[PDB]
């Protein structure tokens, strides 16, 4: 149940979404990341901005050392912060995720995001009018950098994250590039399903990964309060009730059969198990038509702020 990458790899088309916010001990990182390998789980999606790598690394190797799992087994992705865009700075930022990690190599390092900021030990950097700092950075060094990390070894594959089609055309044209991105990893759902830049990605060779592939956290300091809750959708639910599965998996059944590689962040032990089974049925292709007419241009993720950056992907 994997799709192979453009430079040979394979990536489970189904991954675990590994992000809480703060109120979340992080011991419970440890623990939902357990349950999911033991619930079938494989790809596994952190990054140094979410302040969890060392115990999803910790949930990884204790799964290693029961025997449920070998470490060729696990698909493990992480990504590089926004802080960390300039070149010289990429390496060293993978190699502290490995350490937190206690992992060798990582299966997937990402460009979390095209809208540098300020290098520094902030995640966010502010001003002293407490505005967020942005930093101009040839994204093309950075993705060069990020081809270096490729060939040392540290990580199997490389992609990008919330990159636009600009963007990404951007790193494809760029002079001598040695490997393409392997994937782009964007908000994509029923209401944002993303379809002309999913149709680039597929003429490219480039996987489109979901993330928020269930209507996201709904998160206060981004999500707009006034938005639909994207499982209480009247069609989402009608769909569940004829298939008999429930909303969330026809979500997830939507962008595996339109060839999207699609993250489901869970942590309770049952709805973790119950995302598993979207390998259990299929939608039809009149399903498919009808989710497909759902768009509404809408991002669960929000920033007034970020708008105005540069390379701000929704512009
Ligand atoms: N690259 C990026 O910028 C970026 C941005 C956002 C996300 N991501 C990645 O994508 C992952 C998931 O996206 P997301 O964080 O926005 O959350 P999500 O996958 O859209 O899931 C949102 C919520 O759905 C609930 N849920 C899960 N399974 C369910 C089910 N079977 N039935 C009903 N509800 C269910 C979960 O609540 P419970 O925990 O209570 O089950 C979760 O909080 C993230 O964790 C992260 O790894 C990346
Ligand atoms: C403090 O916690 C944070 C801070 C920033 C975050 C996130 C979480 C996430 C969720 C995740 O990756 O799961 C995305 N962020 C982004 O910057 C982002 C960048 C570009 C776009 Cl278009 C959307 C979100
Ligand atoms: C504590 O560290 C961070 C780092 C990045 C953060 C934040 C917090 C927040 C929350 C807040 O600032 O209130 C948003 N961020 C973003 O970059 C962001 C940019 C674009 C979008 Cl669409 C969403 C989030």
């Amino acid at each position: 149940q994997c799709v192979k990458l453009n430079d040979g790899h394979f990536m489970p088309v189904l991954g675990f979404g590994t992000y809480a916010p703060p109120e979340v001990p992080r011991s419970k990182a440890l623990e939902v990341t357990k349950l999911a390998i033991e619930a079938g789980f494989r790809h596994i999606d952190s990054a140094h901005l979410y302040n969890n790598e060392e115990q999803v690394g910790l949930a990884i190797r204790s799964k290693i050392a029961d025997g449920s799992v070998k470490r060729e087994d696990i698909f493990y992705t992480s990504k590089l912060w926004s802080t960390f865009h300039r070149p010289e700075l990429v390496r060293p930022a993978l190699e502290n995720s490995l350490k937190k990690a206690q992992l060798d190599y990582v299966d997937l390092y990402l460009i979390h995001s095209p809208m540098s900021l300020k290098p520094g030990e902030e995640l966010s950097p502010t001003d002293e009018n407490g505005k967020v700092i942005f930093d101009i950075v040839d994204l093309c060094t950075t993705w060069e950098a990020m081809e270096k990390c490729k060939d040392a070894g540290l990580a199997k594959s490389i992609g990008v994250s919330n990159f636009n089609r600009r963007q990404l055309e951007m790193i494809l044209n760029k002079p001598g590039l040695k490997y393409k991105p392997v994937c782009n990893q964007v908000e994509c759902h029923p209401y944002f399903n993303r379809s002309k830049l999913l149709d680039f990605c597929k003429s490219k060779d480039i996987v489109l990964v979901a993330y928020s592939a269930l209507g996201s956290q709904r998160d206060k300091r981004w999500v707009d309060p006034n938005s639909p809750v994207l499982l209480e959708d009247p069609v989402l639910c009608a769909l569940a009730k004829k298939h008999k599965r429930t909303p969330a998996l026809i979500a997830l059944r939507y962008q595996l059969q339109r060839g999207v590689v699609v993250l489901a962040k869970s942590y309770n032990e049952q709805r973790i198990r119950q995302n598993v089974q979207v390998f259990e049925f299929q939608l039809t292709a009149e399903d498919m038509k009808a989710i497909d007419g759902l768009d509404r241009n809408l991002h669960y993720f929000n920033s007034d702020s970020f708008a105005s950056h540069p390379n701000y992907p929704y512009s």
